[PDB]
This record gives C-alpha cells, structure tokens and sequence, in this order.
C-alpha cells in the first residue's frame, strides 16, 4: 500500500516525468492511486471513448456499424496504418472503429469523431456515463500536442479507470456492444510493450495505447489474470521536453508494480 506508494514515486523520479495510475481492483473494489485526479492528455487512449460512443449510437441504429464511409486523401492524417489501404474505397463504421482501436488509425479516429457529431459529441457522451472529468477538445493529429498545463483533450486516471471499468465491465452499453469493445481491445495490436510487458504472460488484457507530444506515453487496460476477477489500469505518462522519446517501458514498471503480489 505505501509500500506501492514508494515505489511508484521512486519509478516516476528515475523516468524524470510525471507519471498517473489508476487501478481498479473487482476482486474486493480496492484502488491504487498515485496522481489519479490530475489532468493528462490522453492522446490516443481517447480513441476507446469514440468507439464506445459509435457503439452506444449502435444501440439505436441496429444497421449502423455496416455504414459506409468513404476514405479519400484529403482524409490521410499523421498515422494512417490502415486507412492509407483503403483510400478511394469506403470501410464500415465497425471496420474504422477496429482500426482506431488495434492500430491506433488516425483516420479512422477522425471518422469515429465526425460521425458521432463532433469533440463535444464525445465529450457529452462521456457525460451522459457519469464521467464529468472528460475532455475530448480537438481532432487528430491536434488532440495529441499534450503542452503541459493544457486542459484540452485531458482526463485524471481515476475518471478513466472507472469510465473503463463502467464500458468494459459494467453496463454502460449493451451487452452485445460492450462484448463488440472487449473483442477489440483484445485484438489490439499496439499494446505488447506497454502494460501488458509488466503482467505474466497468462493474463489476457484489452488495452489501448497511446503516444503524444512531450513523450506522452499511455495505456488504458482491462486485464483477466489467472484465476481471479477482473482489473482496470490506466498509466498515464508525460515529460518535460517537447520532443521527448516515447518511455513504453515505465508503463510497464507501474503495471508491475501495482500487481505485485495479485
Ligand atoms: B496516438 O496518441 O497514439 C498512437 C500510437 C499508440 O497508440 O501508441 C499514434 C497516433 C496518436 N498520436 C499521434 O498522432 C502523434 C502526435 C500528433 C501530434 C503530436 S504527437
Ligand atoms: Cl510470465
């Protein structure tokens, strides 16, 4: 507990940058919390948020995931690893939203948020859940600037972690939408090195990464470990530099940290 505390602390003086963690354990409804109420970007940890918010339209709209969308060059952003596949075709709903999620597709992110209405369309989703911490400001690439003291596109790790914890493991969709954002996030392809590099190898884990400006480097993670109930983890880091290099490996050593002895 405090032992966590210092070691959390000691991990966040060596990496040199300011480290959030919120962990969520369903085993006994206990946390671990180290800056768990200040602001980070979440760069493209947001990218849950607006599939979740497609999904929830979903629930409404049973033939909206099928809808088409076309992807035309003037759409190619920054970080177009599968919608640069399909430019001068369309991609579902259900297609944009598995790219956003399990390669962390920028077009696919953009498309998620223009459907849905808008950043304040998302952010007003992350409302009508009970997450009032929430801030989705701007599109991709903008959302991911992560200045520090800017409030835009920012939320604390202890909302994250229960807003997870309410889409994945909760009600806050349906039961075959929130399967749809488990499956997903399970099929993530970004995630090896961040936290699931601090777990055993037998534990499954949904996750979604995400790397911004000032080495801003994240993982918002729905874990199963062996044989026990489910956990929420959301690591969330940033650095004093402007350009620097991305630090996957410290949200392994939070990982490792807080489940130490799980
Ligand atoms: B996102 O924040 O993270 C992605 C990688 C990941 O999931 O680990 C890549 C796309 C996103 N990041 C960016 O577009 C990078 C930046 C844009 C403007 C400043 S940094
Ligand atoms: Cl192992």
């Amino acid at each position: 507990t405090a032992d966590v505390q210092q070691k959390l602390a000691e991990l966040e003086r060596q990496s040199g940058g300011r480290l959030g963690v919120a962990l969520i354990n369903t085993a006994d409804n206990s946390q671990i919390l180290y800056r768990a109420d200040e602001r980070f970007a979440m760069c493209s940890t947001s990218k849950v948020m607006a599939a979740a918010a497609v999904l929830k339209k979903s629930e409404s709209e049973p033939n909206l995931l099928n809808q088409r969308v076309e992807i035309k060059k003037s759409d190619l952003v920054n970080y177009n690893p599968i919608a640069e596949k399909h430019v001068n075709g369309t991609m579902s709903l259900a297609e944009l939203s598995a790219a956003a999620l399990q390669y962390s597709d920028n077009v696919a992110m953009n498309k998620l948020i223009a459907h849905v209405g808008g950043p304040a369309s998302v952010t007003a989703f992350a409302r009508q859940l009970g997450d009032e911490t929430f801030r989705l400001d701007r599109t991709e690439p903008t959302l991911n600037t992560a200045i520090p003291g800017d409030p835009r596109d920012t939320t604390s790790p202890r909302a994250m972690a229960q807003t997870l914890r309410n889409l994945t493991l909760g009600k806050a969709l349906g039961d075959s939408q929130r399967a749809q954002l488990v499956t997903w996030m399970k099929g993530n392809t970004t995630g090896a090195a961040s936290i699931q590099a601090g777990l055993p190898a037998s534990w499954v884990v949904g996750d979604k990464t995400g790397s911004g400006g000032y080495g801003t480097t994240n993982d918002i993670a729905v874990i199963w470990p062996k044989d026990r109930a489910p956990l929420i983890l959301v690591t969330y880091f940033t650095q004093p530099q402007p350009k620097a290099e991305s630090r996957r490996d410290v949200l392994a050593s939070a990982a490792k940290i807080v489940t130490d002895g799980l």
